[PDB]
Formats: C-alpha cells, sequence, structure tokens
C-alpha cells in the first residue's frame, strides 16, 4: 500500500488543533535565563508533563502545535545548547507518543527587535539552528510538523518585502530537505507574511519552491482584530502631532450577517490562493481575549464558526491559542493542569466538530 500522504491529505489528517502557549515560547529581558525551566515558567505556566501536554486529546484534538522559542538557548554562532534541545524533543515525544501530529516551530525568535526580525542578513543563523533541529528529528515520522518561523514582518519602505521572507522560508525548506531521512518528505508549514490572510493572499507573497511539494502555509485567524485581539480595559491608542489621544473601538461582540459573510469571504481568498492548488492551509492560531469584556456568548459563537469552516473547507484546520490559566496568559480555554476547561460549551463543540456532529 502507499505510505504517503500528499500535503492536503495530511492536514485533512491532522483534525482539530491546540497549541501549548506561553510555555516552551516564553522570552522577556529582565528574566536572566540561565535553564530551560527559568524560560519554561516565566510567563506563569508551570513546567508540562505528559498528562499535561496530551489529555487535550480526548475532547477531539489530534494536532498540538508546540510554540519554542530558541534565542536564549543559542551560543553566539547558533549552536543550541543540549538540555534545551532535549527537553524540546521530550514534548514532540509525548505528542507523538499519543499518536497525535506536532507542528514544531521557532517562535518569538522573530518579534520586533529579536534577531530574527533582521531578516535575509541573518539567513546564515536561521540555516545554522533549521540544520540542528532538522538534524535531531530527521528519522521522525509524518506526525511531525516543521514550521519556519511563527509572525514575522519584513518590509521595504512601505511595501511588504516578500523577496526577504521568501528568501529565508526557501532557506528553511532547502535546509531542511537537504538533511534527507524522512525530512525529505515530511510536511512542512511556510509562514505567510506575519501570518496576515490579506497579505499572504495577495499577489506579491512567494511561496518557496519544494520538489517534494509537501508544503502548507500558516495565517493566523485574529480577525476582525477589535473583537479577538483588542483588549477592551486598555483599548488600542493613537495619538496626533497636537497630542491628542483617540481610541480604537474595541468590539465585544461578533456575529451579525455581515460577519458571517466576511468569514465566509476570508476563507474562499484562502481557498481558491492556496488549498484549490494543492497547498492546504493551517491556521496555526485562533483565539480571542478570555480575561476582557468580550461576551461569552460570542466568544463560543466566533470559535465554533470558525472551526466550523474549517471542518467544512478541504485542507483547512485550526490551531487554538491557548495559555492555560490567567496569571499566565490572556487567551484561556482549557486548564491543562487541571483537565478543566473553563466554557463547557467551548468544550462540547469541539467534542461534537471533531465527530462530525
Ligand atoms: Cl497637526
Ligand atoms: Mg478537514
Amino acid at each position: 500500500s502507499s505510505l504517503q500522504k500528499t500535503a492536503i491529505e495530511t492536514v485533512n489528517d491532522m483534525g482539530l488543533g491546540w497549541n501549548l502557549g506561553n510555555t516552551f515560547d516564553c522570552f522577556g529581558t529582565w528574566k536572566e535565563i540561565k535553564t530551560p525551566d527559568d524560560q519554561i515558567t516565566m510567563w506563569g505556566n508551570v513546567v508540562p508533563t505528559e498528562e499535561m501536554v496530551v489529555t487535550i486529546k480526548k475532547y477531539g484534538f489530534n494536532t498540538v502545535r508546540f510554540p519554542v522559542t530558541w534565542m536564549n538557548f543559542m551560543d553566539d554562532s547558533g549552536n543550541v545548547n543540549a538540555e534545551w534541545m532535549s527537553r524540546v524533543k521530550e514534548v514532540v515525544d509525548w505528542i507523538i507518543k499519543a499518536g497525535m501530529y506536532c507542528i514544531l516551530n521557532v517562535h518569538h525568535d522573530g518579534v520586533s527587535g529579536n534577531w530574527l526580525s533582521q531578516g535575509a542578513s541573518v539567513k546564515t543563523k536561521f540555516v545554522t539552528l533549521w540544520t540542528q533541529i532538522a538534524n535531531e528529528f530527521k528519522s521522525y515520522d509524518d506526525h511531525l510538523v516543521l514550521e519556519s518561523m511563527n509572525e514575522v514582518e519584513y518590509k521595504t519602505g512601505n511595501d511588504f518585502d516578500f523577496t526577504t521572507l521568501h528568501t529565508l522560508t526557501q532557506a528553511f525548506v532547502d535546509t531542511v530537505r537537504g538533511t534527507g531521512g524522512n525530512n525529505a518528505d515530511r510536511l512542512l508549514l511556510i509562514s505567510g507574511m506575519n501570518t496576515n490572510l490579506e497579505q499572504t493572499c495577495s499577489s506579491g507573497y512567494k511561496m518557496p519552491t519544494d520538489k517534494a511539494d509537501k508544503l502548507a502555509i500558516s495565517i493566523h485567524y485574529y480577525l476582525p482584530p477589535q473583537f479577538t485581539v483588542e483588549s477592551d480595559k486598555n483599548p488600542w491608542t493613537w495619538t496626533d502631532d497636537q497630542g491628542v489621544v483617540h481610541e480604537i473601538t474595541p468590539m465585544q461582540t461578533w456575529g451579525t450577517e455581515s460577519d458571517y459573510k466576511e468569514m465566509v469571504t476570508n476563507y474562499e481568498t484562502m481557498k481558491v490562493t492556496f488549498a484549490d492548488k494543492g497547498i492546504p492551509v493551517i491556521l496555526g492560531e485562533v483565539g480571542v481575549l478570555t480575561e476582557e469584556q468580550k461576551d461569552k456568548d460570542s466568544i463560543r459563537e466566533f470559535l465554533y464558526a470558525q472551526y466550523s469552516f474549517s471542518a467544512a473547507y478541504d485542507g483547512f484546520m485550526s490551531v487554538l491559542w491557548d495559555t492555560s490559566k490567567n496569571t499566565a496568559g490572556d487567551m484561556n480555554f482549557y486548564n491543562r493542569e487541571t483537565d478543566k476547561w473553563y466554557d463547557e460549551k467551548i468544550r462540547d463543540n469541539f467534542v461534537n466538530i471533531a465527530a462530525g456532529v
């Protein structure tokens, strides 16, 4: 029998996803990071155990995205501390043992001010890092998916710099594929431009080349931003040259007729641009702030609608951004320590979508 799946078949099998957020991804200059646990716990989550990482499966999830920030464990030439790599591998091994997919990435390394935000002039360091990650996991089967980076924005003037992005994503593909083994054919998730739907689906976006034809595209679904990611208690502002401060109005509800038409239009854009061309779409983060004044029925309806579209559209999936508890982050859905969901109806909706009902 065939022992390979196409890119679309792989994302279809990946089912529903969930992120292990605000854990291996943490960073902050204020913390002197000397050991893995120093980074892992610095935002308020505990050191995760096997049960904390894989129990999500019983709620209908088949993919764990494992966001990892690497810079504090890289020496001056980009070599990754062996203990850090071992701790990353341990979590990957838990996910794989549970029969789930793992998406492993390079996360806050690309934030403005961190090294990967510099663009193509750090390609050498990016290749050094991915060579090490790729070699560490080269033998892993196709339930391990590697994601080039997270949310990077490169510009030249006020135009988006798709060339710099492509230089980096192509270096990622070439480096991973070049190591051979199962890296020759595993699904690779390619970052969109700032994971932005509009920019990634624009005519300027430049997908990298892959002889294996085993690439997916990464877009993050925080649309509309005023509902999903804008604080209600501390709204976003802008200030003019004379000191007048303007509030950008946050939204607390979602679900009007035009809201649904906007979501459908977004999926259609992604379908025509990527899935219809054989490139599946991993919506590697979706979420809504949970510690603000967002209407709880609207949070539930938004996630239900979005995951339902990801289930209805061939070659798509959604991956929930979740920080576990409100002393550790701002989007809290499943408390991995207590095995309890904050909203039982959010939980039930995931179970039902996963089951096809
Ligand atoms: Cl003025
Ligand atoms: Mg599907």
